[PDB]
């Protein structure tokens, strides 16, 4: 049994154990297994279940879809839906039968046509079947964590472990010029350089959110006026937190100051490091006129 994270955003990605990731971003996982040879024998049927458990312990992942069933190049999950037993992590049974964050399972002979399901498979006895899905990268997926997947394969168990993902953050300090006095109300937005395009960040699900930014979505935009204005909160220690970010260079661009104050950095370049929250808090003056 093997399992793969093969895509992100539907594009392909190099095979590694660790890989870095945006909230919002669509994971496409695959779990691989063999069919028996024997998955059509009398043993009654040698073979009443054919099952993959797939799960995560930590935070992170929202389960989206089970996207493909396929063997020798042929998907074969159109044949196969309504057939099977399948639950995942969104639906309300799932926290007290599997007690996992995330996950799916699907048995293949455990549902209402288990004799349609077996003779499908034994079409393909002995080949390789890839099972296919997709999760959302949700605002529960912090840094300073690498989360990663098992997958079990069992007839009444095989175990594999997938790679692991990791995100990053930044946490930033506004305060007045000589002194540790929060600023709140300092407005900033996010730009980067992708290739020779300067963009900037577009968030989903911080309508309301002052300070601490835990969005849904980063994408990004040539519109500066569409970029999201980050804004400071009051708060002691740091004042402008963003997570879900990819690993790279930024610029945080200070587009107005607090009432009472003028901009002294208008821009402040940093790094996110890959999987945390950055070497420090990333403290930013404001120069104070009234
Ligand atoms: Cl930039």
């Amino acid at each position: 049994v093997t399992k793969n994270l093969t895509e992100i955003n539907e594009q392909a990605v190099a095979t590694k154990d660790l890989h870095d990731v945006a909230v919002g971003d669509v994971l496409t996982y695959q779990v691989q297994f063999q069919i028996p040879h024997d998955i059509g024998a009398l043993a009654t049927f040698k073979y009443n279940q054919f099952k993959v458990l797939d799960y995560m312990t930590k935070e992170g992942l929202t389960f989206k879809a089970l996207t493909a069933i396929t063997v020798d190049g042929q998907d074969i999950l159109k044949a196969l839906t309504g057939k099977m037993a399948f639950m995942s992590s969104n639906d309300a049974a799932w926290q007290q039968t599997h007690n996992y964050p995330f996950g799916f399972e699907l048995d293949f002979l455990g549902g209402t046509d288990p004799d349609a399901v077996r003779n499908l498979l034994t079409q393909y006895a002995g080949k390789r079947v890839t099972v296919a899905y997709t999760g959302i990268v949700n605002e529960k997926m912090i840094p300073d964590q690498k989360v990663g997947n098992t997958a079990e394969v069992s007839f009444d168990k095989i175990t594999v472990n997938g790679p692991e993902i990791q995100t990053g953050g930044i946490r930033f300090f506004k305060h007045e010029a000589g002194s540790s006095k929060s600023l709140a109300n300092a407005t900033f937005i996010l730009q980067r350089m992708n290739g020779n395009v300067r963009e900037y960040a577009v968030l989903e699900g911080v309508n309301g959110m002052a300070g601490t930014y835990q969005p849904t979505k980063i994408t990004w935009t040539t519109n500066q006026d569409a970029a999201t204005r980050l804004k400071t909160s009051g708060a002691e220690t740091a004042n402008l937190t963003i997570q879900g970010l990819l690993p790279g260079r930024y610029t945080l661009v200070e587009t107005a100051a607090p009432e009472g104050y003028e901009i002294l950095d208008p821009t402040t370049d940093f790094e996110v490091i890959a999987g945390t929250w950055g070497t420090k808090t990333i403290r930013i003056a404001n120069t104070p006129v009234n």
